[PDB]
């Protein structure tokens, strides 16, 4: 599982469930070509976005739809979304877990990168 | 006064100096128009990007060039950049401070929004 | 497993392995009585600190020895340790996961609290 | 100038006003001696705790009463308080800004340490 997203809710103290996540790869012309999406599970996790073979070196964008999450809880948010943009696999294939810690006016994104 | 960016280095506990920041605004056609740019000072702050009259309602994107900051310190960080995307001034003029806390594999962004 | 600690390293992008963790319960006289300790595993996790029966309502302190972790990596740290102090089980027994995101001059502690 | 505490509310994107802060210093016998105290102003800042001459080398503890802040807003938060424990001035006098970013189930603390 080369790419995993985990989302936590710092207001409720819970996994952030049903958060939509879209993944893009930067194209030759510098445009973003959306290619894996999903929604987080009851544990706040989204597994299964891509496979080893398809997840070649490149620049990737993970867009986490935080604004829809906070709207569905009735809480005003600041950001339109939380993006994470990174170059993948530059030194070989890696497994990436992106941990997003969400508050309405703040978030953090951390990568845990492990070698298979 | 209406938009200020503050960048801090969480490894050294210091302002992140000379960090490039580019601000864009979403046009009516949905493209990202360049809006303003600058670099952080010795205090890690970037003041003077815009004016109350030019900073009208809209969706703005702040991209902070965190990769070049780390690369100049010899580090190959995770994130290509830190980007903050938000609707501004939707209920009248506000002052926005965007705080970014940088680590090689993590970043934290917070908005402090005040009504002048 | 009523209490789990997960520690991440934002400088390397990895679980923080071999981090010492001590757990205390506040005594009747307001002193801290240390009672579960352990060290994080290769996944940055520490499971098995306490059991359902023993983890009664009370105020608990989790001390994470961040300073020793950063010293063992050769990196100067700011904090002596990261503490987390919380009242447990005030509305019934819960499972607590404490997520600590570590940088040398910054950290965050988040609780994910789930009902069994 | 030598110690300032800044507290921000990540739910509202605002300074956290009227937050009580107590500072202690570890004595030669290992007890925590009261050192100074104050409350955050309308800007979320607490200035004036100490002086360069009184703030000698030592281990200091800053406890921020985050629980009472949340309780006054109707919220039962996770943490009893946010406590920052650090050695100060070990290589000569420095200026310390302790930044705390608060959410009901998370807090982020960062030290910015400058040499005047």
């Amino acid at each position: 599982c080369p790419l995993m997203v985990k989302v936590l809710d710092a207001v409720r103290g819970s996994p952030a469930i049903n958060v939509a996540v879209h993944v893009f790869r930067k194209a030759a012309d510098d445009t973003w070509e959306p290619f894996a999406s999903g929604k987080t599970s009851e544990s706040g996790e989204l597994h299964g976005l891509t496979t080893e073979e398809e997840f070649v070196e490149g620049i990737y964008k993970v867009e986490i739809d935080t604004k829809s999450y906070w709207k569905a809880l009735g809480i005003s948010p600041f950001h339109e979304h939380a993006e994470v943009v990174f170059t993948a696999n530059d030194s070989g294939p890696r497994r990436y877990t992106i941990v997003a810690l969400l508050s309405p006016y703040s978030y953090s994104t951390t990568a845990v990168v492990t070698n298979p």
